[PDB]
């Protein structure tokens, strides 16, 4: 049942001394050139491929050829997203078996074993180890981006946030070891840091964090008002609302260790007595005065506020800021639009004073980033019309609701996409397999929404304009299951991918015609199935263009065999939208290479 290879460092395993009986003596080389290695110290920068092809000796490999092949490998590593694998297969399928000396005394039939053996025993001991050597592996968290930090500027700066902590308050030593309950893990944030804790794991049992904290959302929930839905806040309120609208888009910094110890308590514990009462009164209260935590070798005490990582810390932050909704939010326009979540609020009226008091407001009761919020008040230096909220563009002059793309300048697409399942793995004969499955519904499910579809205040080129964005995607999806094709399951016959495009094709278009039809309103005018079906081909174009060297023959199959044309129904429209990759999507990196 077992095809895939994990890229993933964590599989790393400690190199031995020397291998036993089953292996070539050929590894005892690599082994001490593995130690030489690390023992070397240079004042110049180290690239793995370079270093490798130094450590295992090319008499491994016999030919450049066959060294060419693992080594691909080894810049897939490099270049890995979380989760990704290769197939095992590609350690040992087109190597060039007559040509490798230690192999010459083992007849032909039984090689292929042997070199996979073999591979992974270099791959698991010697590749791994020595990037972890030299990097720390970081989940940068936009998708599965993980970039590799050199661990000497990783140290650097995780002892400057110590220090600091240390320094401030948040982290004080506590004399004795043997209680943590949990590590602290200093993770680089883009410009700042965040402070996180891992289990260890099997803690009280997690069935006991989780039936507990059921019960807290059920205390939110009967105790509180219900925010209700975005969708009909925004819907509600765009409709009643005729006038210019204003609005404020305000992020809140730290929500987690802005939340004041002693005052969570008092809430905690009055909350009415069948609910949790003595039962749980106090566990939670001193788990969040004693928050113990260990680093490098000593445990020290967290004091700023509910920690991030403690399996309760997300609900009692909600029903923690739900308490302060009510507290310093009293007044508030009933009228006016307000939404909030952990992090963000987002606030809005026709009547623009109301504006100003809730920004003045918001930064009395938390402590937020003026450099993050997001407003259109003539008062401004620079006042947006578009202001972003939860994966969502919210236009509050056109009052049209587009999907918010995240994607940093030299982001690699790829890492946006898990095709890789370590619990559901496809063989390498079954490429169609692998490509069905990766044009599936569920990764675009945030693009194919009420927001995206509706025509209650969206226009219908609005509802087109999502589409194809959201196409663009399962384009770039498409490209990258196309690439892994080619590279780990090493197809030649690509012929059968016409029929597969063409059925995602249709699937999409039926989707968006099937939301476009249930969420219909008073700015609908007409949605054809050809129509939807022309702007899904225009976004696969619109990628596919950025390789017409590898796919030359599909663009001209789309072009002949396709209909790209189609008819719009609102002199409103902006048909240049379609003809090209938008500007969002049009400088993300889709080529793999080794930086490290």
């Amino acid at each position: 049942m077992v095809h895939y290879y994990r890229l993933s460092l964590k599989s790393r395993q400690k190199a031995p001394k020397i291998v036993n009986s089953k292996y070539n003596s050929i590894l005892n080389i690599a082994l001490k050139n593995f130690r030489l290695c690390k023992k070397h110290k240079t004042k110049k920068p180290v690239q793995i491929l370079a270093l490798l092809q130094e450590i295992i000796p090319k008499s491994y490999f016999g030919t450049t050829t066959n060294l060419k092949r693992f080594y691909k490998v080894v810049e897939k590593i490099l270049t890995q997203s979380s989760f990704e694998c290769i197939h095992l297969s590609v350690l040992h399928k087109c190597y060039d078996y007559d040509a490798i000396p230690w192999l010459q005394n083992v007849e032909p039939n039984l090689r292929p074993k042997l070199l996979l053996k073999h591979n992974l025993f270099l791959l698991d001991n010697i590749v791994k180890p020595i990037i972890a050597f030299y990097y720390k592996p970081i989940k940068t968290l936009n998708g599965h981006e993980i970039k590799f930090i050199r661990k000497e500027e990783y140290i650097s700066f995780e002892s400057k946030v110590f220090h600091k902590l240390k320094k401030m308050k948040y982290l004080v030593e506590v004399q004795d070891e043997v209680k943590p309950r949990g590590v602290l893990n200093i993770i680089p944030k883009q410009d700042n840091f965040r402070a996180i804790v891992s289990i260890f794991p099997d803690s009280a049992r997690k069935p006991f964090f989780k039936l507990l904290t059921s019960k807290i959302y059920k205390v939110l929930e009967e105790k509180y008002k219900t925010s209700g839905s975005l969708y009909t806040c925004w819907s509600e309120f765009t409709q009643k609302t005729q006038g210019q609208i204003y609005g404020i888009k305000v992020d809140i910094r730290d929500a987690y260790g802005n939340v004041k110890i002693p005052v969570l308590c008092k809430l905690i514990q009055s909350i009415p007595t069948h609910l949790l009462d003595s039962e749980k009164k106090n566990f939670i209260v001193d788990h969040i005065s004693n928050q113990f935590v260990a680093f490098r070798r000593k445990i020290y005490k967290w004091n700023h506020g509910l920690l991030q990582g403690d399996p309760l810390s997300g609900c009692l932050c909600e029903l923690y800021m739900a308490f302060m909704d009510r507290l310093y939010f009293s007044n508030l326009d009933k009228d006016a639009f307000i939404h909030r979540t952990v992090d963000d609020y987002f606030f809005c009226s026709p009547h623009p004073h109301k504006v100003y008091d809730f920004e003045l407001l918001i930064k009395g009761v938390y402590q937020v980033n003026p450099t993050k919020t997001r407003t259109n008040l003539p008062t401004h230096r620079h006042p947006q019309d578009e202001i972003p909220y939860c994966g969502k563009i919210f236009n509050l002059t056109t009052r049209q609701v587009r999907t918010l793309y995240k994607l940093p300048p030299n982001y690699e697409i790829r890492h946006k996409f898990k095709l890789w399942n370590f619990n559901n793995q496809i063989s390498d004969d079954n490429p169609a397999r692998f490509l069905q499955k990766a044009m599936d519904f569920p990764f675009i499910c945030n693009s194919f929404t009420k927001f995206e579809f509706n025509t209650v205040f969206n226009d219908q080129r609005t509802v087109f304009a999502n589409f194809y964005d959201a196409m663009i995607c399962v384009a770039y999806k498409f490209d990258a299951a196309m690439m892994a094709l080619r590279t780990s399951f090493l197809v030649n016959d690509f012929g059968f991918i016409w029929l597969v495009l063409s059925s995602t094709v249709r699937a999409y278009a039926s989707r968006a015609f099937k939301k476009i039809v249930t969420y219909k309103g008073g700015k609908y005018r007409k949605v054809t199935f050809q129509c939807l079906k022309s702007i899904a081909w225009r976004a696969f174009l619109a990628v596919l263009k950025r390789r017409t060297e590898i796919y030359k023959g599909l663009i001209d199959r789309i072009k002949s065999r396709e209909k790209l044309t189609m008819k719009f129904h609102d002199g409103e429209v902006d048909a240049s939208y379609f003809c090209k990759l938008p500007e969002k999507f049009r400088f993300v990196k889709i080529n793999r290479k080794a930086s490290i």
